[PDB]
DNA sequence: GTCGG
DNA sequence: GCTGATGCGC
DNA sequence: CCGACGGCGCATCAGC
């Protein structure tokens, strides 16, 4: 709300430091500096006030003081004009597309979707599905949507064996009206910390089996990451594809497992398997509170 | 780019 | 053919 | 001043 155009700007430049520049750490630095000003509650009026934040400093703060002059930086204008950064950092948008993909396909005059488009044979696996669900991986998805899917992941899993547990973590667990995409956290009691059969991959199947699951991005023993969709009346319009992550977790990290997948962000910080320690047993996330998703 | 040893 | 490094997403 | 700044699974590349 309030500095979105300085907010905006932040996350601008981000975007050019770690597509572009390839410059990691600077954008961390102005996404750190972004997300301390969003949640600053007032509107601020100068570079010095914004100093004060930690994570804005002097090179941030002269940027404020040019954008509240002249509501733009020269040297945004200028790289967004620029054919060459510009459409380096547009395809990063492209789920495969990372920061030295985007450029050596810049450098051989590859630099629209059309482009990728006429050159498959260049692009690998990721690469062609991202392209293809470019549109659809924007979208985000509600709710409704959501719960609709969960309903085909625990009776799928269900019907493969009863004796699995699947739980739909991130903001929907927390009970967010919208998503991302979908990350299930699967376990067994036959797969133990100190143990193992293909127990991600007849899920997998059966979700495949029954046309939930569209396309395969990666898949190894422990994380699936793919595309799904509802299924549409022939009447109805067309559901968006989209993502959805699964990984095989061990009982005993389990709960540690859901406790971090499931968040928030913030809270968490406040390990995912969980002087060097000696393991704990828990057969509930709440042994580890011991030691409510919702309210967080 | 910002922080802090 | 194998291992170790890098790119990528999250 | 000058180094830290996150870790991990999977796909794919570089190198032997
Ligand atoms: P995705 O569904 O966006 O995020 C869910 C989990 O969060 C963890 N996470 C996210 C992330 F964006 C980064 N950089 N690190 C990380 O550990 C793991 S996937
Ligand atoms: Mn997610
Ligand atoms: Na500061
Ligand atoms: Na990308
Ligand atoms: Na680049
Ligand atoms: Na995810």
């Amino acid at each position: 709300t309030l500095n979105g155009g300085i907010t905006d700007m932040l996350t601008e430049l981000a975007n050019f430091e770690k597509n572009v520049s390839q410059a990691i750490h600077k954008y961390n630095a102005y996404r750190k500096a972004a997300s301390v000003i969003a949640k600053y509650p007032h509107k601020i009026k100068s570079g010095a006030e914004a100093k004060k934040l930690p994570g804005v400093g002097t090179k941030i703060a002269e940027k404020i003081d040019e954008f509240l002059a002249t509501g733009k930086l020269r040297k945004l204008e200028k790289i967004r004009q620029d054919d060459t950064s510009s459409s380096i950092n547009f395809l990063t948008r492209v789920s495969g597309i990372g920061p030295s993909a985007a450029r050596k396909f810049v450098d051989e005059g590859i630099k629209t979707l059309e482009d990728l488009r006429k050159n498959e044979d260049k692009l690998n696996h990721h690469q062609r599905i991202g392209l293809k669900y470019f549109g659809d991986f924007e979208k985000r998805i509600p709710r409704e949507e959501m719960l609709q899917m969960q309903d085909i992941v625990l009776n799928e899993v269900k019907k493969v064996d009863s004796e699995y547990i699947a739980t739909v973590c991130g903001s929907f667990r927390r009970g967010a009206e919208s998503s991302g995409d979908m990350d299930v956290l699967l376990t067994h009691p036959s797969f133990t910390s100190e143990s193992q059969p293909k127990l991600l991959h007849q899920v997998v199947e059966q979700l495949q089996k029954v046309h939930f699951i569209t396309d395969t991005l990666s898949k190894g023993e422990t994380k699936f990451m793919g595309v799904c969709q509802l299924p549409s009346k022939n009447d109805e319009k067309e559901y968006p594809h989209r993502r959805i992550d699964i990984r095989l977790i061990p009982k005993d990290q389990y709960y540690c497992g859901v406790l971090y997948f499931t968040g928030s962000d913030i809270f968490n910080k406040n390990n995912e398997y969980t002087v060097a320690g000696e393991p704990l047993p828990v057969d509930s996330e709440k042994d580890i509170f011991d030691y409510e998703p919702k309210d967080r």
